[PDB]
């Protein structure tokens, strides 16, 4: 019996309720911070504060996408969505990356327009006050996280947020005391936007690899092929497909050409057990064929060449 | 021998060279049209001409994505991309939709800013000349396409382009003779942007359905399940997965629980032939299991409920 070795846990686990509560609290806090920073930066006509608020918007969007994916990954698979709704997490990550690129591009264009035909005034007091408030808020968030895995990830993320806020505060301090240095705002916007795009590049690469039906990063083609070929009875392998619904949901398929004096049920059971134990594939479908002498002659029955 | 029934055609077909040439010519013509219209609209400070140029940019991006996908869908499958590069077409369609949304949103914001605090001047002569040039170019393109499938699709697309250009020309004519009606430009921008978003919605829906690993639109769950269950020997079915790499590349997988007094090779061959003939699946992997009495009791061995 395929898929009968494990069991599906129904209902909502108590730890998942805690995770949902933490995500709700983090989303509320980050949204309040983003709204306050947007108001302050608009009052100060500052673009660095726009960059910080855009980063907070990216954080909020990522957490909201995570919450939406968590809610979606509980409905049963339908007749139109056979695999379930696990791809929603990847789609939400892609949406967050795209939105970050949009806002960063808008901010970069605004900063570039500011730099040449430098016609803008920046309120030093308002910008300094907003930057100080943002730095204090980041420090308070870091202290709360230290007092209270996901918490450690939030702690390091808040430390990075705090470093960026310190940079913005330094720029605001420079502008406030020396009003002639208004150019520190577009320059800081440029630096932080480039940093944001560089930070978002790896997630975009991973999302694209998942979406293009590529092999999962951790799972290797050669280890899986060698595991399948090591099963007693298997002679060859073709049409070995490995892809991931998300970072944790991996699917596998293959055609196994077994010997004539082999038991297809035993081969199938052993191969499924080996794949599940070694690689933890959520789904695995193996087509047990018979190794005809013509199998080793078909062009399409040949594995991809070594990289 | 599963997958040995068809044959793979190598090289480049003569008709594909012609298709590439047509795509190159169309991209060149649309890019020249877009550049001319951008120059004219910028000279005229018009936003309707920006909307038409944005539509031309969307057309150019879609054709360029099609060309890139056509070039990519010739490399052999690697060890990191087992299925090939067919998902590139869907990714390019999604990218074109996202870019269209970006430009449309920018134009909509500009038009909204124009409408309230109406501080802008529109050169009637330049806008009228650009609109007349665009209408004449669309008419010439339609005539050329009529003189010379893909050509008919281009013809109807150019007819729609020509209708939009006629609307822009009517707005320009109204503005030129009556300069007090500058509001006709933001209003036209709004109408055409809403039309563009409404037109782009269905493609976004289809792309999302493909990317979320959903069932292909044409292929139905029940017909495939009934085809599989009609094979002499099959007693049940579970883990039936149907999804599409693109609009034309469909993949299928299933676990077949056959009778004890059945031949797995014959069942597999018959099921593969039936699926290929009826639905034309590019890839098909079927796991032929043995129908234990406990199969009809497992929760995970049950098909999704009827919609
Ligand atoms: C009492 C209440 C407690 C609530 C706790 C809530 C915790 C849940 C949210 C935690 C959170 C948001 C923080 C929001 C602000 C803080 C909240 C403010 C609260 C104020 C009260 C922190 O996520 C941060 O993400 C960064 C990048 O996003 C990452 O940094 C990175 O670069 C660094 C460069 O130096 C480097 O050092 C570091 O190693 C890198 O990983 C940080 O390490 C990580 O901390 C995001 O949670 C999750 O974290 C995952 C880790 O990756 C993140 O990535 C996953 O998916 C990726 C693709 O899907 C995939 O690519 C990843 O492999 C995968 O893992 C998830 O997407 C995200 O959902
Ligand atoms: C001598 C040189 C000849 C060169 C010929 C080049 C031909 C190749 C390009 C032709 C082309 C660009 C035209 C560019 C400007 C014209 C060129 C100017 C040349 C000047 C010399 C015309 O594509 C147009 O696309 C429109 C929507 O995009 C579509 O309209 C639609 O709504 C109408 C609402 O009323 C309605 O009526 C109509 O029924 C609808 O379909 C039009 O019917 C269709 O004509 C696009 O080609 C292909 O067309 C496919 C058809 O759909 C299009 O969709 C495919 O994929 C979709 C998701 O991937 C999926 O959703 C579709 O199901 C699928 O089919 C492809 O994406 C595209 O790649
Ligand atoms: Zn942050
Ligand atoms: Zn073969
Ligand atoms: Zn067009
Ligand atoms: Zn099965
Ligand atoms: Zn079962």
């Amino acid at each position: 019996h395929c898929h009968r070795d494990p069991l599906p846990p129904p209902g909502l686990t108590p730890e998942r309720l805690h995770a949902r509560r933490q995500l709700y609290a983090a989303c509320a806090v980050c949204f309040v911070f983003m709204a306050g920073e947007v108001v302050g930066g608009y009052l100060a006509h500052s673009l660095a504060i726009m960059t910080d608020a855009a980063h907070l918007l990216a954080d909020v969007g990522s957490m909201m996408g995570s919450l939406f994916s968590l809610w979606l990954s509980t409905r049963p698979a339908t007749r139109t969505m056979t695999f379930g709704w696990h791809r929603s997490e990847t789609l939400g990550a892609l949406a967050s990356v795209v939105s970050l690129w949009m806002v960063t591009g808008i901010l970069l264009y605004l900063a570039f327009v500011r730099l040449l035909h430098s016609d803008y005034h920046i309120e030093g007091g308002a910008m300094l006050l907003t930057a100080s408030i943002a730095v204090c808020a980041n420090l308070l968030m870091a202290f709360v996280l230290h007092q209270a895995t996901s918490v450690r990830a939030a702690f390091v993320h808040v430390l990075g947020d705090l470093l960026q806020s310190f940079g913005v505060l330094a720029a605001s301090i420079l502008i406030y005391f020396k009003p002639q240095y208004k150019a520190a705002d577009p320059i800081s916007t440029f630096l932080f936007s480039i940093c944001a795009l560089g930070s978002t590049a790896p997630t975009l690469r991973d999302v694209l690899r998942i979406l293009m039906e590529g092999t999962p990063r951790n799972v290797g083609f050669e280890p899986v092929r060698d595991t399948l070929l090591s099963v007693p009875g298997v002679r060859a392998t073709h049409e070995l497909h490995l892809w991931a619904l998300t970072l944790t949901y991996h699917v596998a398929s293959a055609h196994l050409a077994i010997d004539s004096t082999a038991d297809p049920e035993a081969v199938l059971a052993e191969a499924s057990s080996r794949l599940y134990s070694r690689f933890g594939f959520s789904s695995c479908t193996l087509q047990v064929e018979q190794y005809q002498p013509e199998m080793a002659q078909c062009l399409r029955c040949q594995e991809p060449p070594q990289a």
